[PDB]
């Protein structure tokens, strides 16, 4: 139904499209990454976007998928975020993050999700300091 909140842009496989578009083009240019950290993100991005494409097409996505993407990308960031190199430390890698994602959703559907962006902060900085994205564990 009509949930005018918690809104995760994974709702809509060509709106992750967008978002992770727009995340990983206005992510590079800013500090902390290098150019061979975003050409992975680049390949996150594809691979979160093709998942929910092929997810959407021939079923559909429950709100616990959303709650598992969320933590999924975020991860794999995580390991990007602890990568030494032309950028300097993590504190300079989350913060971008960040604000790419919210700049992405402004020019995609014009409202950014803040606990989004709140919780996913916390989550790459916890799986990038602890190593791990819960696994035998």
């Amino acid at each position: 139904g009509s949930g005018n909140s918690h809104t995760t842009p994974w709702t809509n496989p060509g709106l992750a499209e967008n978002f992770m578009n727009s995340f990983m083009q206005g992510l590079s240019s800013m500090p902390g990454f290098t150019a061979s950290q975003l050409d992975d993100m680049s390949t996150i991005a594809q691979s979160m976007v093709q998942s929910i494409q092929s997810l959407a097409a021939q079923g559909r996505t429950s709100p616990n998928k959303l709650q598992a993407l969320n933590m999924a990308f975020a991860s794999s960031m995580a390991e990007i975020a602890a990568s030494e190199e032309g950028g300097g430390s993590l504190s300079t890698k989350t913060s971008s993050i960040a604000s790419a994602m919210s700049n992405a959703f402004l020019q995609t559907t014009g409202v950014v999700n803040q606990p989004f962006i709140n919780e996913i902060t916390q989550l790459v900085s916890m799986f990038a300091q602890a190593g791990m994205n819960d696994v035998s564990a």
